[PDB]
């Protein structure tokens, strides 16, 4: 059972430090595909090539 909302960022030593900078990353990659989606076609040409 998990509790609602614990992303278990605040527990023991390394693996809350893994789920930090995890949820962090992907936070990062949210804004950098909500970055890119702003641009519909210069990755598509990097696509073709």
């Amino acid at each position: 059972p998990i509790a609602k909302g614990d992303h278990g960022e605040g527990k023991k030593g390394f693996f809350g430090w893994f789920n930090r900078m995890f949820e962090k990353s992907t936070h990062h990659y949210t804004d950098s595909v909500g970055g890119i989606l702003r641009s519909t076609g210069r990755y598509l040409v990097l696509y073709l090539i």
